[PDB]
Parts: C-alpha cells; structure tokens; sequence
C-alpha cells in the first residue's frame, strides 16, 4: 500500500530531507531499487555509490547525509528502520482470508473474531482460535489445542492435540508441533511404547521455520519461551525447554530433556545432548557438538574444518593415531632428559 | 479410572497399600496429585517421596522402606511405567470413522473398522487392513498396503507400491517411498534413473515426524520389525535395517547401507552407504561412520565443544598436525 | 508398456544378440529378474553368475558377450543404457490426472493445456501453471507463483507466493519452497521480524527431494540453476545461489547468501556457511564443515571418523589438549637444538 514519504518518515521517527510528497510503493535492495522504492544504507563504503541507486528515498545516518543523491530519511539505526519500514510496506500475503467452505471445522471449536481458515484445513473438537488467528490451507489442528490471538500458521502445518500456542506467533509450512516424543522402554530387546501425554507450550511472539519438529512431553511439557526464533528443520525433542529470546538456527538437533537458558544463540547444524542444561547467554557456533552441560555464559565452538582431500587424509589419520604420537613424544622426552 | 488393586494385577506388581485407591492417570513425581500414579527409577528421589502427592508410586523392593504412599513393587519401574501409561493413555486417535471430505478411490480395499480423517486422499488399489487409522490430510499412493492396526497421524505421505505391516505408527510430516537419489551422467548432465523398487516396513515399526524413507531403485528399502526411528531422519534407497534397531533424531543414512538387529544409532549421526553394520552396535551422537562395523559394541567420533578461544587454537593445531608429525619424526631421527 | 526386444534395442541404440520377438515387460535387478524382465550387468565378476539370472535379456558390453546365457543387448555404457531403458519402461505413476473436484482453485489462476491437479490441492490467486504441469494431492501453490511446462509436484508439496519454477522439474513430497528466510533485527534486545520479500527462482530440469526446504530471499532472490539435483532433508537458506548442474546430497545445510558454482558435488550431511562463494567443479565430501570460500576446483574434506568408544575417549582428550602437546614438542626441539 502506497504511502507519502513524509508520512512514512513520521511513522519511522525519521528526519526527512527532501520532498515529503514523494509516493513510496515498496522496499527494495539498493541495487534493485527503482522509482517508487525506498531503500537503506548501512555500509558507508556505499556513499560514493548512491548516485547509482534509483530509489526514490534512502534511509541513512546523519554522517551519510552530505553524500545523499536522493531524498533521505536520517535515523540513528538504518537497519532497524529498514525492518520497520519493510513491515509497513510488507507485500507478504496472509495465509488465508475468511473461512474456506472446504475447511472442516468441528462444531465444538471456538473461533474468535476475524479468524481466517484456509482451504482444506482441518480443525478438531475443542480447539480455540483467538482473535485474528489465521490458519493456512491444509493445516491440521488437533483436539483441544489453543492458538492465541494474532498467531498465524502457513499452509500444511500440523499441530497435534492439547497444544498451547501464544499470541502473535508465526509458524512456517511443514512444521509439526506435538508429535510423540521418542519414548520407549526396552523389554528383552523389544521396544515398548511409552505414551507421550505431556504437551507443548509455545509462548508469545515465537517464530518457527519450515519442517521443524517440536515433540510433546512424556508427562510434563516441552516449553518454548517468549520471543524465541527457530529456523528450518530443527528437532526439539520431548521435554526440551528453550528460554525466552533464544535463537536456534537451521538444522539443530536437540535430544530429550535439554534445558536451554534465555538469551542464547545456537548456530546452525549444532547437535545438543539431552538430560542437561545450557545456562543463559550462551552462544554455540555452527555445527557445535554439545556433549556436556554449559555452565558459564560465553561463546563455545567445535569442529575441525575443511581441507583439500589430500591434506585431510593425513590430518584424519594422524588424529586417529594421536595416542601413539603422544606416547612417542613422552618417550623422546624421557630419552632427551 | 481404575482401582489400584486392579492396576497392580494388570501390571503383575505387588501392592503395598489400599487397593481401593482410584487411579485416574499417570504423572511425573513432581507434578503428581491425588489420583495419579507415578514411578521412580533413580534412588536420589527416595529422600523426598514424602513431598510426592501421587496416590501411588511404582518402585523397587529396595525403595519400599522409603515409601510414603501406596506402592507398587516391581523389578523394572521404567518398563512398568510404559505399561501403566498404555493402560491410562489419554492420546486421541488420528480419526474416527470415514470423514465425508476424505477422497477415496473406489478401487481401494478397506478392512473392518478403518478410520480415515478429513481431507485424506487414498489412491487406486490401496489396501487398508482391519483397524487401520489414516489421519487428516494424508496421501496414500497407488497399490500401497497398510497392515492391520497401523496408524498414520495427520499429513503423512505414503507413495505408491509401499508395504507397511501391522501395528505401526507414523507421525506427521513423514514421507515414505519418495524417489531415491539415483542419476546417471550423460556428459555432465544428470539422467534420472526411475526408482521402481519399494519400501517394505515390517510390523510394530514406529517412525517419527518429518522423516523420509526413500523407495529402492529396483529392489527394496527394508525396515525390519520392531524398529523405532525418530524425527528428521533420512533413510536412503535400498537401506536395510534389522529388527529392533533404534535410530535417534536427525540421522542421515546413505544408499545401500545395511544395519543389523538391536543396534542403537545416536542422534545426528551420518552413516555412509554400501557397507554393513553388524548386530548390537551403538553409534554415539554425531558419529561419522565411514567404514563397516564388524564387531558389536559402542563406537564414537567427534571433538567436543570448547570455549571459542580454546577451540581456535585446537583447530589450528589439528589442521597443522602433519607438520607436528614431521617435526616429531625429525626429532626422533636426530636423537 | 510392453515392448519387443528388437524395438527396445533400436530405441537404446544397442546391438541385439538373440530373439528380437522377446516381449519385455519391465526392468529388474539381476537377482530378481524373471521372464519378461530386462536387466543389466556392470560388474564383470557376475559373468559366471549369468546362468542364475532368469531375465529374458541382459544389457552388457562386447567383452561380456561370450559369457551370456540369454538374449543380450551390447552397448558401450550399460549403466547409462539402464537409465534410458528404465525411463522407457518406467512404472512410476503420475501424481494426478485431470482436475480433481476436491481441488480448490482460485478463479484467477491460469492453466495451460493438459494440466492435472490432485485431490484437495489448493491453488491461490494469480498462479500460472504451464502445459502438462502436474500438481499432486494436498499441495499448496501460493499467490502469483508460476510453474513451467512439464513440471510435476508430488503430494503434499508447499510452494509459497511469488515463486518461479521452470520446465520439467520434479519436486518430491513434504518439500517447502519459499518460506521466510531467517531474518531479524535487534531493537534494544527484542527480535524484530524482517519481512522476506524476495523470492525463489528455480530453473529448468531441477529435481528436489522430500522434506527439503528452500527459503525465499530477503529482498533479492534465492536462485537454483538449471539441471540441479537436490536430495532429501536439505536446507537452502535465503539468498543462496546454486549454479547449473550442481548436485546436493541428502541432509546438507546451506546458510544464507552462499553462492555455489556449476558442476559442484556436495556430499551428504555437509554444513556450508554463508556470505561466501564456492567456485565451479568443487566436490565436498560427506559431513564437510565449510567455513571459508573455495576458490580452486577439486575435492575437499573434513571430519575425524569413528573409533571404538574407549579409543575415541582418548583421542578426543588428547586433541582437546593438543596445545600442551605443541608446547612440549617446541620445548624438546629447543633442547635438541642445544638452545
Ligand atoms: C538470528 C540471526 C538474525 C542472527 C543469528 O544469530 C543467526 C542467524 N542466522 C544464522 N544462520 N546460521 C547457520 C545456518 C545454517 C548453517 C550454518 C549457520 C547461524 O548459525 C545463524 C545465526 C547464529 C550464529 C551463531 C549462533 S546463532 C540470523
Ligand atoms: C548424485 C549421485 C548420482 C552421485 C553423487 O555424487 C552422490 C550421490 N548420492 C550421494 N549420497 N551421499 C550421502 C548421502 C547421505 C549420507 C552420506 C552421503 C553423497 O554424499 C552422495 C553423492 C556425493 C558424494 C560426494 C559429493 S556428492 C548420487
Ligand atoms: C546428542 C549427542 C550429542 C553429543 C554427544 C552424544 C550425544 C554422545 C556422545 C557420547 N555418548 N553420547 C550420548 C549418546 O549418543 N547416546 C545414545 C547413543 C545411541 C542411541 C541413543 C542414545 O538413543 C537411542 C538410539 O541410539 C558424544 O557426544
Ligand atoms: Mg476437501
Ligand atoms: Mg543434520
């Protein structure tokens, strides 16, 4: 939806330098922007490049202003302003509008005001959908689950029974919330299923990527705190607890009964052992092999990275034989001493 | 609800306390309230059984002196817990009866008491055995066969010509029978090899959510009886998994791997193909399996986490370990 | 489906030795093949085994021919001929045929000729489906997305809005194309979503496995080149660009803004970090941990493989303490150097 530059500047708390009557139609990258677009500059190395940008307006700082070759919106934080203006001008559609005649909705489900449910979605008995909730096409929402006001599911999301989802969450397609945890007892080599009768509780303002799986708890619950952001294809096992505002990047695999504190950052493709705790304010870099508890805040890493194959063959063989190398070092130390 | 004495009989457990107590459900020790049965495995909880508010606790004989409530005495509290949770299970079924919005080919062959959820799609020639339950939004492709008692949660995809045994359970988002990753090369251009084998899943197999099991190229991908597979796993074409093996979350297996019986594959392991793992092998988490495993036991890989400042030095030195080796050999020659 | 052996041989450009009137019904492995089946031999150790194979015909080389115990098709490349004959005799069904009454299709969607849309599929406003496109049961195709002629989606594929897919592509079930990239700003310790208003552009002849995710770009686009093959459970982040003919095996994760060249081969379970480039003709072996750009073609690897647990415990402890081993070696060198 188009907006006058002066009105956009007011909504952004930006200082306008230039024509307030310019009409802005959307956001674009600096290299792709054309007339009607607003863009932003975060890297001052691009000052000398601004004459190449065809945007109608550029968000920048006060120090950048002398280098502008366009209307400019001056702010302290161009990146955050970009995020805000991209929300004002967002072109992303809603997953559904109104209630599709092909949706299958149990007579006992409770729908708030202004709820939309897409084609062929399936809502079980006892479900409660808060005001402004949007359920995409093809979703399934299981018995007695509750989805708080303003939350949105994209197409083909699966929510099992007895799940609680807070307000203003966003779940991408293919995600499964509330499948059975991996709970089995062993009887003489045969696995005996343990029914998983806990739940999943997801807080407010949680964003979950695509094809992520969050299993329900065995007895007590799997819990995702407020403001958590989880990328695609993560596995959050039964009885995991993830503290408020933690970020989990793509493809992280967590085992059961892991507790992660608040304010953590878990890098993509990490692997985290279960039945243990990671304290608040921990960053694990990508592909981290988290075998043991983390008890102090800070940054932690693992992994021996890529080498040319010919070199790697020697590295791996020598590491595998490092005990012999250690024994030889000690023997030579003794001989020299 | 069930009387404690009746529950104790079904569990073959020895009752110490009031058999007339009514048990309504299972709970953890910390959450248990009047009416709940709970269990303990670790002796550390003995000291505060007096804070547990369950109506009964499953425990061992050595635990009995510490009991502060009715107690069921058994040899294996964890297994008894599994059985009592089955007796008291509150989990609903994926569907009941056949939904009017399900789309079912007239040539599907349906047993007795089959339930099919809303908007599920059943192709021609599919056979569903007695008591099979197909969740909402599933797809079951042409000529696939699902044995008696098996159940699919919502939004499961089964391709064509797949065979699934009796009493299996498949969680949502899983895909069984997609094409294996098979391509010839005609001068830099990939040429698709149609994948015309199948997947054969035995009896009592449980598969997690968003797991993929690909069909074979000519012969079949095979999942043995009693296998349990967690979420986010990839089982490539022509993999064979032996009975009772367990595969934890996020494991990736390459084509034509054969895994034996009673194996335990830890989470996020990577198992290469065209090789065999014998029976009774455990691979720990993130294991990098490059070679056949011919003896039972526990196997591991990986250099675990360190503080970043320490890791930087560890990785740099490991990357230069050939130079360290050459320097050591030079020093030996000199000495 | 069935075809006379002489006709199959002509279509494969193979030399027939045997009865061209044999009727071939399908392809099978050597171990499983029965009357009516054609099979192939690539490994000459099986020459002595050919009398146990009950196929009606076997594809083989001229050097294998004296060992035959069946009608034979002689070719230079049995494996490639196998791929071609399996295509000729393919038993794989189509994801759908015709337009299902239970599909929900916006009035503004545009269909080419001979499109098939499966049961309970959902097609949004503005979608364009090319000639011969097949959309499987239960799929979702979001607003304004375009799928080129001959492309096929299996059941339960999700395509978001503003996605472009070329011709003759194949996408397996459970895959999600165009979900939001993992983009957030920081407002005084609160995450602020960055709308992901770029797209995904997929070229021609791309095959994508099952439960793979390919996120849309933040402003500009995620791009998959022509002829790319991507296995199951892969994660392609926002703004990744993959060059023509690259192959990505199962379970690979690629972080945002990675650029991969043409003719690359990325082994299963690799982890490729972002904001960097991999040049053409690079092979990364399985489980590779890619932290830096790759500027020269060739083969690259990482990872310390499995050992018995008791051995691994000692290996890991010694590696974690390798700085002390390095210091000890340096001290010993100074002593041997008389310093
Ligand atoms: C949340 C944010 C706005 C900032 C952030 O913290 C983050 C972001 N995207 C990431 N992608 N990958 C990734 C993905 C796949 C493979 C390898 C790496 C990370 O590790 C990512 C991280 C993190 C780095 C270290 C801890 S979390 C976006
Ligand atoms: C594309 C092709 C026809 C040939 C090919 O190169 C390839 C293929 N299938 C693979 N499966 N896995 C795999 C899968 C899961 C776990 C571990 C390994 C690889 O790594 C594979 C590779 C590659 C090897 C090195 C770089 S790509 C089939
Ligand atoms: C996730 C993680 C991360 C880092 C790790 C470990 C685990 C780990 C290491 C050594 N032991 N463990 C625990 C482990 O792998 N247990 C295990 C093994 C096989 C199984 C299983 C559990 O669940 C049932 C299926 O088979 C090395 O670092
Ligand atoms: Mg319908
Ligand atoms: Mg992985």
């Amino acid at each position: 939806g188009s907006i006058r530059l002066a009105d956009l500047a007011q909504q952004l708390d930006a200082e306008l330098h230039g024509d307030g009557d310019i009409v802005i139609t959307g956001v674009a990258s600096m290299q792709s922007a054309q007339t009607g677009h607003i863009t932003f500059m975060v890297n001052p190395k691009y000052r000398e490049h601004l004459g190449l940008c065809q945007a109608s307006a550029v968000v920048m700082t006060q120090d950048d202003l002398p280098f502008a070759k366009s209307a400019a919106l001056v702010v302290k934080n161009p990146y955050l302003t970009y995020a805000r203006m991209a929300q004002i001008l967002d072109t992303t559609p809603q997953p559904a509008q109104n209630i599709a005649p092909s949706a299958v909705i149990d007579a006992t489900a409770k729908l708030g005001n202004n709820v939309s449910i897409g084609a062929n979605a399936v809502i079980e008995s006892g479900v409660e959908l808060g005001d402004n909730v949007i359920i995409g096409a093809g979703c399934f929402v299981g018995k007695n689950s509750k989805i708080g006001a303003g939350s949105r599911l994209w197409a083909n999301v699966t929510i099992y029974h007895e799940i609680q989802i807070g307000q203003n969450c966003l779940i991408q397609s293919g995600t499964v919330v509330g499948a059975d945890g991996f709970g089995y007892a062993n009887d003489r080599g045969n696995w005996v299923k343990i029914p998983q009768i806990g739940r999943v509780i997801i807080g407010d303002r949680v964003e979950i990527g695509a094809c992520t799986t969050i299993d329900r708890g065995a007895l007590d619950d799997t819990i995702i705190g407020n403001g958590v952001i989880i990328d695609n294809q993560c596995q959050i096992a039964h009885n995991v607890v993830i503290g408020d505002n933690t970020a989990v990047a793509g493809g992280v695999i967590m085992a059961g009964s892991l507790k992660i504190g608040r304010y953590c950052m878990i890098g993509g493709a990490s692997v985290i052992n279960g039945h243990m705790e990671i304290c608040d304010k921990v960053t694990v870099t990508g592909m981290g092999m988290v075998m043991r508890p983390i008890t102090e805040p800070g940054v932690y890493s693992s992994g021996i990275p890529l080498q040319p194959n010919k070199v790697w063959r020697k590295t791996a063989a020598l590491v595998m034989n490092i005990d012999d190398m250690s024994k030889r070092l000690k023997s030579l130390e003794r001989k020299v001493n």
